[PDB]
C-alpha cells in the first residue's frame, strides 16, 4: 500500500572497508548515511602517520570518495559530526575541513570523546542528500 | 499549502521507558528515529548483570522490540550508533549485532564515550526507514 | 531526471554563529538538520555563566530561536542528542528541556562526553520536520 | 533508480460488469482514474429505466461504489466529465450531479458526444485522489 | 497511515461565475485539474461574437486568469483538450492556441463534439502542475 | 518554497510528426499525459487504410513509440480515452486495444465523437505513470 523507496549500500575501493558489520554508506530515498570515517588509508588498514592534520585529510578524503560513489560530492552534505580525541585539535581540524568544503557549510556538532576505534584522533560522520538540491 | 506529514510515537512495554522527556522512537514520513537503547530490562529498570555483551543484547533485543512497534525489523536500519564506555568491548559489541542484524549492514559510526546513563557499557542509537524498500 | 529538493541554509542573529565552517541549520527537503548549540549568548561569544543549568537554558533559547528561524517551533523536534560535560547532570537538563519543549518528547540519545567546544557542560543537538506535522 | 509506485486495479461486484478490456478504476501512487459510467444495474448490467434522470442517478451510484471500494466517497473526486447524448440534459444531469457532489465541487467539463455505449444518455468519468486530504 | 494531501478549490472572479455544480479548478498535490472553458466574457456570462476565433481567445484568456489564481501561467499546462462544434475549425483553433501556449506545448487531443453548452464554438480543457516545474 | 518536478517533453521520430502545436506527450513528475492519436502513418503522416480496425492498431503502435521514447510500455499505462467516429465499432476497437493492454487494463472512457482530424475513424489519448510500479 506505500511506495517501495530506494535503498542502496555504496561501496568503493577507494576507502577503507567498516570495521564491523556495517557499510560504508546506505542511500535510502535521496539521504545518503555516511559511516564514520577515520584517517585510515586504504591500502593499509591502518592510520595515516602525522597525527591530526594528516588524519583528518585522510578522513575527508575517505568520505569524499564515499560520496562519489553515490554520486554525490562535499556540496550534497547536510550534516557533519566531528568526533576529536583532543578538542584542542578543533580549529586545525576546522582549517582541513575548509579546504574539503567546495564551499558548503552543512550543519554541525563537534565534540571529544574518550577514544576512537584504531586509536584514531579524528572520526567524521556526514549526512548527504542526492541531488539536484536547489 | 504543503501536505501533512504522519508524525507518530512508537511505545512499547517491550522495552523500557526513556530517561527523560522522550520517545522510545518517532515515525517521522517514513524515517524512525529510535532513542539510545542501554543494556536495561524493561522489568526491572536496570541494567543486566553480567556485563558489556549481556547489556549489548538486550539493547538490541530492546531496539527489536521498538522496530516491531514500528511495523520493522532490523533490515530496515540505516544508521546505527555504537557508544561504549570502552572501546576495547568495540569487537564483542560488533559479534552480538552481527546475531540481531539479519543481514542488513547499515552505516554506523562508534566511539568510547566518557560515560552512559545508568552506568551503561553500551548504548545503541538507530535510525530506521519504514518499508517496503528495494 | 530527479525533482530537485529544496535546501536553505537557516541563519538567524538571534543565536550564536556556529564555531568552523558550518551553519546553524541546514533545512533540506522537509527535514531540518540544527547545529549543536552550547549555552553560548549570541551577544558576547562565550559561555553564559552559573553552570550547567544556565547553559542549558541558553542552549534551548539558542535551538528555539533557530527553530523560529526555519517556520519551527519545539513541536517539530523529533530527535535530540544531549551531550554533557558530567552525566551526573542529567536529571536538571532534562528538567530544563522539560520546560522548553511545548509537550513534544521527541527521540533522543544522552551521553558524557570527555570535552566540549568552548569548555561548554551541556551541548544539544537537533533533528525538525518542518511542518504541517499530523 | 526511482521508487516504485504502487498501482492497483480497483474492483468491486457492487458496480456493473466490464463491457470492454477496461478496469473499473485504476489506483496510481494515490491517484484514482475512474472509467466512464454508465447508468447500468451492476447485477444485470442493463440500463435503468426513465432516461437521463435516472441513468445519471445509476452511473454516480456506480461510481460511489468503486470510490468506496478504493477507500473514498464523492469528496475525494477532483475532476469529473459529463458526457450527454442530448446537450439539453445539461441542466437535469447537474441537478442530480449537485445532489453527489455537495461539496469541494470538483473541476468538471460536460458536453454532448454523438453516441454512448448502449444507447446510454448520460456517461461520466471521474479522477479522484485517495484520503487524506486536506481542505 | 498516509500523508494528507493539499486539496483546494481555485476560483477568481476574473473568469466567469459557475454554470454548473463545478469548481473552476482544483488544485491536489501538485495537480490542478481545470474546468473546461467556454468564449464567455467573465462580467456577464454572455459568449463573446464573432465566433471561434474570438471565443477561443477568451477561453483561452479565461483558463489564463485561473491558472493565474493558482500561482501559475500557460508554461505550467501539462495537457489540454480542445472540444470544437466543427472540426473545420481545428487550424483556426490551432492558431490562436499557438500564441498562448508558446513553448513546451502540452500534450493534447482534439476534436469536434456534437454540441457544448450555450452553444459555444469550443470548449477548452486543462490539466496543469504547479511550479516550480524543471524543463 | 516547493521542490522543482521534472517537466519532458517527450517526443519521437518514430511516431507522427506534429499536426497542431501539441507535443506527443509530457512528462511531469512521474506522470505521462500523452497527446490523442490517430491512424497515421508515421512515415508519411498520411492515415492507413483499411477503416477503423487498422487506424486502431495504428493509433495503438504510435502510442507504443512514443512510451517506449519515455522509458515505458503499454504496462504503464493507467488510463486512456478511446474516440470513435461510430459507435458500432466499440467491440472492434475493444478487440484490437486487448491485443496491446494484455494485462492491469487501464481505466478508460469509450463514446462517438461527430468528427475527428483527418477524417480518423478513431482516435486514443492516454495517461501512463513512469516505472517502476509495483503491482
Amino acid at each position: 500500500h506505500m511506495s517501495s523507496l530506494v535503498r542502496r549500500i555504496i561501496s568503493t575501493a577507494k576507502a577503507p572497508a567498516a570495521i564491523g558489520p556495517y557499510s560504508q554508506a546506505v542511500l535510502v530515498d535521496r539521504t545518503i548515511y555516511i559511516s564514520g570515517q577515520l584517517g585510515m588509508d586504504p591500502a593499509s588498514g591502518q592510520l595515516v602517520p602525522g597525527g591530526v592534520v594528516e588524519e583528518a585529510k585522510q578522513a575527508l578524503t575517505n568520505i569524499g570518495e564515499i560520496l562519489k560513489a553515490a554520486g554525490c560530492d562535499f556540496t550534497n552534505v547536510v550534516k557533519a559530526t566531528v568526533l576529536l580525541a583532543d578538542i584542542n585539535d578543533f580549529s586545525a581540524v576546522n582549517d582541513v575541513y575548509k579546504q574539503y568544503f567546495q564551499s558548503s557549510f552543512p550543519a554541525a556538532a563537534a565534540y571529544q570523546v574518550a577514544a576512537l576505534p584504531k586509536g584514531g584522533r579524528v572520526e567524521i560522520e556526514a549526512i548527504a542528500v542526492q541531488g539536484p538540491l536547489t
